[PDB]
C-alpha cells in the first residue's frame, strides 16, 4: 500500500560500525563473527500487496524474510539463531524485534538522504550498517 516505496530495490553494504561488539552481545561465536564480518551483502527489498520481502545476498549467507507488518513470524538468522520476529512501522522507520532464548534485539531500517541506514541494538550496544543503491 505504497508501504515501502522509498526502500524497494537493491542496496549494497558500504560501511559498518561496531559490528564485532554487537555480535558479541548477541552471542555469536568466534568463527561466525570473523567470517560474517567480511561480508558485503546486497539487501533486496520488494513489496507485493501487504507482503514485504527482504533478502540478503552474501558470500557468508543468503537469507530471505517475507512478512506482514505487525504479524509475528519465524526467522532463522544468518548466524543460525531461531528467532520470533515482529516488524512494525514507527514514524517511517521499520522496527524489527527478534526474540529468542529469553533475549531480544531490535533492528531499525530507515532512509537518510540516498542511504539506507540499519541500526541494530542489543542491550546497550549498537551497530550501524549503511547501504547505497546497487
Ligand atoms: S517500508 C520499509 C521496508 C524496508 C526497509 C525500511 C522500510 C521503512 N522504513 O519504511
Ligand atoms: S545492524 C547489524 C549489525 C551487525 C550484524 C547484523 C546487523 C543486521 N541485522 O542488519
Amino acid at each position: 500500500s505504497h508501504m515501502c516505496d522509498a526502500f524497494v530495490g537493491t542496496w549494497k553494504l558500504v560501511s559498518s560500525e561496531n559490528f564485532d561488539d554487537y555480535m558479541k552481545e548477541v552471542g555469536v561465536g568466534f568463527a561466525t563473527r570473523k567470517v560474517a564480518g567480511m561480508a558485503k551483502p546486497n539487501m533486496i527489498i520488494s513489496v507485493n500487496g501487504d507482503v514485504i520481502t527482504i533478502k540478503s545476498e552474501s558470500t557468508f549467507k543468503n537469507t530471505e524474510i517475507s512478512f506482514i507488518l505487525g504479524q509475528e513470524f519465524d526467522e532463522v538468522t544468518a548466524d543460525d539463531r531461531k528467532v520470533k520476529s515482529t516488524i512494525t512501522l514507527d514514524g517511517g522507520v521499520l522496527v524489527h524485534v527478534q526474540k529468542w532464548d529469553g533475549k531480544s534485539t531490535t533492528i531499525k531500517r530507515k532512509r537518510e538522504d540516498d542511504k539506507l541506514v540499519v541500526e541494530c541494538v542489543m542491550k546497550g550496544v549498537t551497530s550501524t550498517r549503511v547501504y547505497e543503491r546497487a
